[PDB]
RNA sequence: GGGGCAAGAAGACCCUUUUGAGCUUGACUCCAGCCCGGGCCUGUGGGGCGGGGCGGCCGGCGCAGCGCACAGGGGAGGCCGC
């Protein structure tokens, strides 16, 4: 059940991986999770809670997003938008996750915002003076049809203590989710980005 | 032998009764009988198939695109010269 000697071993094989490390410990940890008793069909689905987040914002937003290392951006492929519909599937996979803004949340609105949404994409609402910089500190469940839920721990070389904090929190949360508990979950996994999967 | 509505015989016809019986069925509720399955009786052996668990490995076409993209993640570089 202790997942400490699994991690232990993560910063181990850390040492041949080298990858592209950005504000990884040299990869990506993993929390691989299986599941029984529960099948796409029935409904018990639940949505609930290096990075990047989109920062489709304005003044000041725009200012810090610099200052920051965040792509701003406003009314220039807004119009553009219109001219291209191809263009609102580009922009939405050049950011993993986004970041609208609160004060520019009626340009989007109106145009493509759910456009953005056909592809898959929801930007998050930031007003500029709110800290655009907390709101990344900020950045999960997804049953829907998908039986096999693989979610990561993240780029973090953070301690091993804060990593099995939130090996911790998904798993509770996971069974908080889940109708039966904690044992409608076949296997719990955890593993670098080319590195192999260690047990709880 | 006309009458004594002469005598038998608490009409056996037809009604009534929360009164019966015999028979019937595809009435309601059932019982023997029988058929079927498993347990017990009930020993001493040899196999074979299938499930579950594990456990290797192999696969999967609307073409749009680059081709059959199984999917959830990581992931821009690893370790394919990719």
């Amino acid at each position: 059940i202790n997942p400490e000697a699994l991690n232990k071993h993560i910063a181990e094989i850390i040492e041949r991986a080298t990858n592209e490390k950005p504000r990884k410990f040299l990869e990506t940890v993993e929390l691989q999770v299986g599941l029984k008793g529960y099948d796409p069909k029935k409904d018990p689905r639940f949505n609930l809670p290096n990075l990047k987040l989109c920062v489709i914002a304005d003044a000041r937003d725009a200012d810090r997003a610099k200052k920051l290392g965040l792509n701003y951006v406003e009314i220039e492929h807004l119009q553009q938008f219109n001219k291209d519909a191809k263009q609102i599937k580009k922009f939405a996979k050049s950011y993993d996750v986004f970041l609208a803004s609160k004060s520019l949340i009626r340009q989007i609105t109106v145009y493509a915002g759910p456009g953005f949404t056909k592809a898959g994409r929801t930007p998050l609402p930031l007003a500029p003076d709110e800290d655009l910089e907390l709101k990344v500190l900020e950045c999960k469940v997804q049953f829907k049809k998908a039986v096999g839920l693989n979610w990561p721990i993240g780029n973090v070389k953070m301690p091993a203590s804060e990593i099995a904090q939130n090996i911790m929190t998904t798993l509770n949360f996971l069974a908080t989710q889940l109708k039966k508990g904690w044992q409608n979950i076949k296997t719990v996994y955890i593993k670098s980005t080319m590195g192999p999967s260690h047990r709880i």
